[PDB]
């Protein structure tokens, strides 16, 4: 297996995000001095290796890079490139928004789509499409975080089909990211403000979706509201979406 590494490759540093990750930390690849970034497991041994697998099957640039796993014996470690900024969620919470600004908040709405594409086109579903699974880098670079994949929950993110029948599709994706792109567009603000969890899909089986965010493009909020289509089949493709974005740069 041309991923597999001695542990004894890493020197592991501090534990990334405060802990936010859970077991994610801060390495070094020995090999090339590299700053790296570490998952580590010491119960969910099967989860762990089968995410391993479907890493190695993955290369985007807007998806988060594996380097190497350690899958012999425990502690099981994953290894990928280190994202410089963290989370999304956190960066458009405490960002200078004289920088990120508008034309940035499409960039990184694009990039993130760019990624579904991909994940669309190579039959994978993700499982937590929201900010705080998006990870950035410099230059306002953004890669999904590929630990949740699956071959083909956050209930404010979860399609209603996904909520009552536990079915999950590439469609399911699509609403989770309408409901990412309402964080983009809000800097980051919780969902559905005060409303009870169990109420949610009764809300959304009864038309309600969330208004349309201060200063949001009319045709990005359209976009949105395409994505939280009732029908499944009625919400367009990360291929449209994609294309939608490209064609909003002017
Ligand atoms: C994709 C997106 C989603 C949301 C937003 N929202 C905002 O841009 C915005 C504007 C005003 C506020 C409110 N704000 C409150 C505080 N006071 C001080 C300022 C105003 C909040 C968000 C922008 C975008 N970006 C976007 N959308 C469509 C098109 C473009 C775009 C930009 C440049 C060139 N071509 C296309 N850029
Ligand atoms: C939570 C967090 N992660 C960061 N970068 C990461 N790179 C990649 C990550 C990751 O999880 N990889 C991964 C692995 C290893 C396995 C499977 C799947 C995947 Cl995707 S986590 C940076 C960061 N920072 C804290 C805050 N700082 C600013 C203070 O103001 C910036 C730095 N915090």
């Amino acid at each position: 297996d041309k991923w597999e590494m001695e542990r004894t490759d890493i020197t592991m540093k501090h534990k990334l995000g405060g802990g936010q990750y859970g077991e994610v930390y801060e390495g070094v690849w020995k090999k090339y001095s590299l700053t790296v970034a570490v998952k580590t497991l010491k119960m969910e041994v099967e989860e762990f290796l089968k995410e391993a697998a479907v890493m190695k099957e993955i290369k985007h640039p807007n998806l988060v890079q594996l380097l190497g796993v350690c899958t012999r014996e425990p502690p099981f470690y994953i290894i990928t490139e280190f994202m410089t900024y963290g989370n999304l969620l956190d960066y458009l919470r405490e960002c200078n928004r004289q920088e990120v600004n508008a034309v940035v908040l499409l960039y990184m709405a694009t990039q993130i789509s760019s990624a579904m594409e991909y994940l669309e086109k190579k039959n994978f579903i993700h499982r937590d499409l929201a900010a705080r699974n998006c990870l950035v880098g410099e230059n306002h670079l953004v890669k999904v975080a590929d630990f949740g994949l699956s071959r083909l929950f956050p209930i404010k993110w979860t399609a209603p089909e996904s909520l009552a029948y536990n079915k999950f599709s590439i469609k399911s994706d699509v609403w989770a990211f309408g409901v990412l792109l309402w964080e983009i567009a809000t800097y980051g603000m919780s969902p559905y403000p005060g409303i009870d969890l169990s109420q949610v899909y009764e809300l959304l089986e009864k038309d309600y979706r969330m208004e349309r965010p201060e200063g949001c493009p009319e045709k990005v909020y359209e976009l949105m509201r395409a994505c939280w289509q009732w029908n499944p089949s009625d919400r367009p493709s990360f291929a449209e979406i994609h294309q939608a974005f490209e064609t909003m740069f002017q």
